[PDB]
């Protein structure tokens, strides 16, 4: 069964509740991470917890626990789940923004759920993305505000995921780092504009190992007709091929050879970053 | 009276009200709300606020969890229990799931009742400062719970009262307020194609129509501020709050102006007409 660690206890997820006074509810003041397991070990646990502290600090939220305490809770919850686990620690604003311009009464909780990988057919056929003219503000911060990822899909035509394409510059997915492949090169937005993805970081290391050139610039929507391949990355989805962006088919409209090769190398290599 | 929360069919003490962590308002910021205030313990613009709430929900793919008649019933019953000037905030949550049908079909709702806290009389006397930012509210007709930018954007606000959304130097609105500029004795305010349909905004345009004061529904430009006489922001609690500084730019003579004070007086004299 799914779990939530809150107020010092592991509860059944469905029993865990938060006071309506919390500014995560009232004003969307919250940050979080998604951590996933392979062989019941958390992948890039330390990078994820460093990113969470980064998100909190950048949002003027005082950490309500040490990273060592959060790692302790995360390991104990994975052990209790006894399966491959998706873990989501949340840090809330809590009830007040002080005279000192900090959230000093932050609450936190940690969700544990059995991992749900995208369906194997989505790796075989790839997915469609819906481009929007919008950006994530303070893009290095992973806040809980994913409203546009849902609302901005009243007319997404069954797309898997939103693509933030401010003024036609591709930055990233609502849940994913975006990679374009052009002439055998990787193109991905720089971390000035895109979240510093853990999967992103591993793919750049794999590209270095493979002597695959990476350009850290925003691919343009206007470059898509000349791309060979595209994929999106995240700890759960791994490398997921993108065969359509809006009305634009990417290359031949099926997952490409460099995407499949990089996904195979990822799966073979991720032991190195298991904690 | 103590603060209340209506949730799961009961009025609780606010401090006892809790929401499941499974709710996507918590996990993903899927939430919309309104702020309703009282004059003489009667709700101001209750129907326009509830229609705006349904607008917000519908535009966010959230299936309303109660009828507007039921929400109105709850709001009136809570005001009666408070027996004082009340700020009322109904919230509509995403609930636990986004369906294969691209809707939030298990929305929750709750309603907070709190004693009204007006800005300090000194802020009406001296006016306030706004901090301009190069950003916009996406889905601007929708009032969502996402106010993170209003808080984080105060590392460098220089003590501003409120952030002002000034995408590409075009003034749209505050994080919590409608923005009005005064030039040559008339009103400039962003159109509702770009700004929230403020209930205070709507009343101010009707008062302008009655007073034969010209309203231009265009985004005032940061570059026009040196030529403005006055500015103010509006919201159901703050009423008309003078703005004497935007960024490093002083507005007019740097004190509240005569058309702002006149419109605030007519507002307060006339307010009964929009009570329900
Ligand atoms: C805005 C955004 N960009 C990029 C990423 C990719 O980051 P990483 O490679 O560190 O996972 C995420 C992860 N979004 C997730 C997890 C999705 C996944 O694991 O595939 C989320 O919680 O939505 C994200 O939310
Ligand atoms: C973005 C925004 N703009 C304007 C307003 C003012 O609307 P009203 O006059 O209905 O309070 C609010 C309400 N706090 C708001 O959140």
């Amino acid at each position: 069964m799914n779990l939530c660690y809150i107020d010092g206890k592991f509860l059944p997820l469905e029993e865990a509740k938060l006071p309506v006074t919390d500014l995560i509810i009232q004003r969307g003041v919250g940050v979080f991470e998604t951590i996933s397991t392979h062989s019941r070990r958390p992948l890039m646990l330390t990078p994820h917890l460093k990113r969470l502290e980064g998100s909190a600090t950048a949002s003027s939220i005082v950490m309500p626990a040490t990273l060592d305490e959060m790692a302790r809770i995360i390991r104990e919850g994975i052990k209790k789940m006894g399966c491959e686990t998706m873990v989501r620690p949340y840090i809330t604003g809590g009830d007040s923004f002080g005279k000192d311009h900090l959230f000093s009464s932050s609450r936190y909780f940690v969700i544990f759920a059995e991992i749900r990988k995208p369906d194997p057919i989505l790796y075989e056929k790839g997915v469609a993305l819906h481009p929007i003219n919008a950006e994530r503000y303070l893009p290095s911060t992973k806040s809980i505000n994913y409203m546009l990822s849902f609302t901005g899909q009243r007319d997404s035509k069954g797309a898997y995921e939103i693509l933030y394409c401010p003024e036609g510059e591709i930055v990233e997915g609502s849940h994913s780092t975006f990679f374009l492949i052009k002439n055998g090169h990787l193109i991905t937005a720089p971390t000035s504009r895109a979240l510093s993805g853990t999967t992103r970081q591993i793919v750049l290391e794999l590209a270095r190992r493979g002597n695959i050139q990476v350009e850290e610039r925003c691919p343009l929507l206007t470059e898509l007709p000349e791309a060979e391949e595209a994929f999106i990355t995240g700890t759960v989805k791994e490398l997921l091929p993108v065969v359509r962006i809006g009305d634009q088919i990417i290359g031949n409209g099926v997952p490409g050879k460099l995407t499949k090769h990089l996904h195979q190398v990822y799966l073979s290599s991720i032991v190195e970053w298991l904690e």
